[PDB]
């Protein structure tokens, strides 16, 4: 009753170009099977929706990567919030909703937005950059490492931590492995910066700790917490910036309309985020034998959740090839949602927004001038290089 399809979701063609293959695993059915790594896929917005929203059925303390942890040992010990089911989720949630909360954006948002505006107008002076390094990686880098209160030395590892850390959800590929094989020294640097004397006063690893006083955590659960934004924390918001200039330099009447108002920036990087979708799949695990579509998925089954395709479903979403930044976006799954649902989507949202403001206001167009280069990865969707001239406003 369910179709199976070779497809390799995690191929080097697919990350190529997604789109078809997408369309063929929506089209197939609500409910497919993929031969090539023996687990349940969802492309279509209602199933990836019902199967973020139930998750007592469809697990994340089995792993969110293709390996069941049932079987198999974590490559490093589970996230204490994003492998974790409720009850054991929901303590180390609400601390980080809480060291992440509205009421933190108030005390960086002015640094933020000055090191948007900042970085721009260091951009226009040399006209033609690489708005992936020089901009949706060196923005980023300028701002979260001190939020988090790191020192300086050792940053270098935090890109390459985060990669390994999101190509460490995907299958057994030659991406996994060599990600694996490079990893000790960057889960060495990282490990140490999430003990309470390396993160400075004030800062988010800092609060983590703070927190561990109230009965919500213990200190031996902080450094494991600090990890988790040191995974996440990072490497999602380079594509998403990354995503939202990519966006803007193909879509340059949203440019101009984003220009003519510039407090459409928050939503112009919330649709990048539901277009590209830069965290682009997250794996679910059955506890039981369920009904999802109208197959029967056995107990302890792994479940591959296309969130991207699912932010571009037509059955959801109008014209959903379409770059719009006055979309009606609510609802796009590029965060998760549900009791999972990205706890940093405040920062996100703000860097994004400011860095979305101050080309708004500075920029006048952005032009793609040089050879672009996508960046592979198991589970990040996003761009190695993208030359652009920056004509000032
Ligand atoms: C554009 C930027 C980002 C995107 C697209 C993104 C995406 C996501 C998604 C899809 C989830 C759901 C995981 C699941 O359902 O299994 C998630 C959760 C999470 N994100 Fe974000 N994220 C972003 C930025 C951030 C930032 C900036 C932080 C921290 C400062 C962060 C920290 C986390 C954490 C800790 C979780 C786990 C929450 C939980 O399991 O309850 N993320 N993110
Ligand atoms: C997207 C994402 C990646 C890693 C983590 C973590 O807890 O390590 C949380 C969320
Ligand atoms: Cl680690």
């Amino acid at each position: 009753t369910i179709p199976h399809l070779a497809i390799d979701p995690f191929s080097l063609d697919f990350f190529d170009d997604p789109y078809p293959d997408q369309q063929t695993l929506r089209d197939a059915g609500p409910v497919v099977y993929l031969d090539k790594w023996n687990v349940y896929g969802v492309a279509r917005y209602a199933e990836v929706h019902a199967v973020l929203n139930d998750p007592t059925t469809f697990c994340s303390s089995r792993g969110v990567g293709l390996s069941d942890f049932k079987k198999e040992k974590p490559w490093r010990p589970p996230s204490l919030i994003l492998e974790a089911d409720p009850p054991a989720h929901t303590r180390p949630r609400a601390v980080l909703s809480k060291v992440l909360s509205p009421a933190t954006m108030k005390t960086i948002r002015d640094g933020f937005a000055a090191a948007a505006d900042a970085k721009v107008d260091e951009l226009l002076q040399r006209g033609c950059i690489d708005a992936i390094a020089d901009l949706a990686e060196a923005y980023p880098l300028s701002v979260f490492p001190d939020a988090m209160g790191l020192k300086q030395e050792g940053r270098e590892h935090l890109l390459p931590y985060a990669g390994l850390v999101f190509n460490a959800f995907g299958p057994p590929n030659e991406l996994r492995q060599t990600a694996i094989e490079r990893s000790a020294p960057h889960q060495a640097y990282v490990n140490e910066q999430c003990q309470r004397p390396n993160l400075a006063p004030g800062g988010f690893g800092a609060c983590i700790h703070a927190f561990t006083d109230t009965g919500e955590i213990t200190p031996d659960e902080a450094p494991l917490l600090v990890r988790s934004l040191l995974s996440a924390g990072l490497d999602t918001t380079v594509n998403g910036i990354g995503a939202a200039v990519y966006c803007l330099a193909r879509f340059p009447g949203e440019l101009q309309r984003l220009r003519s108002d510039p407090t459409l920036a928050r939503n112009a990087f919330e649709e990048a985020v539901r277009f590209e979708s830069p965290v682009q799949t997250f794996f679910r695990t059955t506890t039981r034998e369920v009904e999802l579509g109208g197959a029967v998925i056995g107990e302890g089954e792994k479940v591959l959740m296309f969130l991207g395709s699912a932010n571009r479903d037509p059955r959801r979403w109008s014209d959903p090839d379409l770059y719009d930044i006055t979309r009606k976006t609510s609802g796009h799954v590029g965060f998760g949602s549900g009791v999972h649902m990205c706890v940093g989507q405040l920062v996100a949202r703000l860097e994004g927004e400011v860095m979305l403001s101050a080309l708004a206001r500075k920029v006048a167009a952005i032009d793609i001038d040089g050879p672009v280069k996508r960046r592979f990865n198991n589970t990040l969707r996003g761009l190695e290089s993208l030359p652009v001239k920056l004509t000032p406003a």
